[PDB]
């Protein structure tokens, strides 16, 4: 009935236009507190985020799902501050990404489940803020630990109704492996979003997962190093496929009849310490619209390509509400 | 003239009997704040630490150097709380151990230097507490990143006068490689302590480093899985050499004339999340004296073996004061 946000619970109808895979900051556990100057200052980072969120709001965005986990250096207090200042709802996450420290890496599936349940039911750290989604990741074949992470995520999802969203090496078809693990735990595909899906041109892989009930996250739309092939680091991160090429996969999926399974986002950020120094500068040059990229550029583009405005609204409003709403299996 | 502690600066003479390589808690960045229940509770951990520190104080210990770095999940506020409650001085550290997250791993030697300088000159996080030692580590041949870490540590040491202490895979003679890097940066051996040195039976390796001016840290004295060969995990961590065997290396070094280069400790802890679950229980069974092990057991043992009480006092009081005192090279 309600979705947990960093400012408290909201009703489903209050979500409105939602970006399902974003980040205020891409960092590491403890980093922001230990070396804020890496980002100018904590203040500068917050202001930058507020400005970006306000521009996105101007464009129609009401809610963003920040999928930063503990290992992504998620700072809920920062999230709460920025949500209040920008007047944009922000859903926080639990789960683990691909940079877990030893204290996490050595845990059993049972312990990991407890930790995820903690963040969802009790609250994150001592803030009382509860997570509204579980984030997991693989980058090719799952490691044995990654397998434990996926099982624990499925278990926490099963107990709480909270959805699961993932990071994948799409080109390697990681989605297939994740699905298999989740299913083995009895999790329903409809509670799972297979992210970074636009990173691949293989529609056969995407339609196959969609046919099974999975949500497909087309969240790297503005990710492109075209014009910067000069830059190896940027190139390795963003790829050389155009934003138009990525956006067209959205239309392809709709054309195949999977409009109800699609989730779109930018996978944007305002700070990024987990990569080469100065990567943010490069990114901001590439996509000055930041998180407003989807509503300002993608939507109109799709409309122009023949996608009905109504369909577009269902993808940006309806689908997310259905996904985000905590749902227990019968 | 003064040494920085978690409660502020103290004069050299206020240090007294000091344990140079200890930890209040062995964890990971952000862990303690995110999952305190892993340790019962934050409160339970603090009480346990206070009780342990008070017993150590009863035995004569005045100061402990907590060598937990950011990646060891160092929580200075915890350190400050416990120092106040137990009335034991605690010196905090900067540096990096062997579990750095991506945000650290991707940094240049120049950036790393800035971060260490920050913690030493400005303060840790927003606490205003300044580090009094720089901790570094290798576990066999240094990785390229570990090499950057050692150079940055040497640079921060050179600028501030603060000593450097290390973690080594003694059996692999890591000390040799560390020394070479430090020397290449122009750091004086007398500002460096090569730790976990009692982990090896090779006196030739130890006397060689001592001859060069390095301080030798014999800090794993009570580390022993004898009686627990049954337990693979404990065995891999503690080894099967007796505490007596380790303690005798202290006497061997004194006999060779290196009394002024020796530093002794327990490498103890009150909480430990970076290993198998329940490892603390095993450890507490092995050494119920915890940090009081050195004064209660080792000292008398050495005395019995013919080491003059005066020599022992110089090792536990004098050597540490000389090491800890910030010293700029001429
Ligand atoms: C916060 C996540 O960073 P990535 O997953 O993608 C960046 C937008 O890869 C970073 C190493
Ligand atoms: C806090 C450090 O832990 P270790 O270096 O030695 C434990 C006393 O190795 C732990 C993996
Ligand atoms: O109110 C703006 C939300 C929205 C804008 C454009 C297309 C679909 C949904
Ligand atoms: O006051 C006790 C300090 C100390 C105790 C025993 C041997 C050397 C030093
Ligand atoms: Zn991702
Ligand atoms: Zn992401
Ligand atoms: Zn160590
Ligand atoms: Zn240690």
């Amino acid at each position: 009935d309600r979705i947990n946000t960093v400012r408290g619970p909201i009703t489903i109808s209050e979500a409105g236009f939602t970006l399902t895979h974003e980040h205020i900051c891409g960092s590491s556990a403890g980093f922001l507190r230990a070396w804020p100057e890496f980002f100018g200052s904590r203040k500068a980072l917050a202001e930058k985020a507020v400005r970006g969120l306000r521009r996105a709001r101007a464009a129609g965005v009401r809610t963003i799902v920040d999928v930063s986990t503990f290992d992504i250096g998620r700072d809920v207090s920062l999230l709460a501050e920025v949500s209040r200042a920008a007047d944009v709802h922000i859903v926080a996450a639990t789960g683990l990404w691909f940079d877990p420290p030893l204290s996490m890496r050595l845990r059993s599936v049972e312990e990991l489940t407890q930790f995820f349940l903690r963040e969802i039911q009790y609250g994150i750290e001592d803030t009382g803020i509860r997570a509204g989604i579980i984030k997991v990741a693989t980058t090719g074949k799952a490691t044995p630990f990654q397998e434990l992470v996926l099982k624990a995520a499925a278990r926490a999802s099963l107990a709480t109704g909270v959805p699961v969203t993932t990071h994948t090496a799409a080109s390697q078809r990681d989605g297939e492996q994740q699905a298999a693990i989740f299913e083995s735990e009895g999790l329903s595909p409809s509670r799972v979003c297979i992210g970074h899906s636009d990173d691949t041109d293989d529609l056969s892989y995407l339609t196959a997962l969609a046919a099974r009930g999975y949500l497909i996250g087309l969240d790297h739309i503005p990710h492109s190093a075209i014009g910067l092939e000069d830059n190896a680091s940027a190139s390795a991160l963003l790829g050389i496929r155009s934003w138009q090429t990525r956006a067209l996969l959205i239309k392809a999926l709709i054309d195949q009849g999977y409009m109800k399974q699609i989730l779109v986002s930018n996978d944007w950020l305002f700070g990024f310490s987990s990569y080469v120094t100065n990567i943010m500068d490069v990114m901001d040059r590439v996509n000055p619209d930041g998180m407003a990229f989807i509503p300002l550029r993608v939507i109109p583009f799709l409309r122009e390509k023949g996608v009905p405005q109504e369909t577009l609204a269902g993808i940006t409003v309806t689908n997310p509400a259905r996904f985000l709403s905590p749902t227990l299996r019968a």
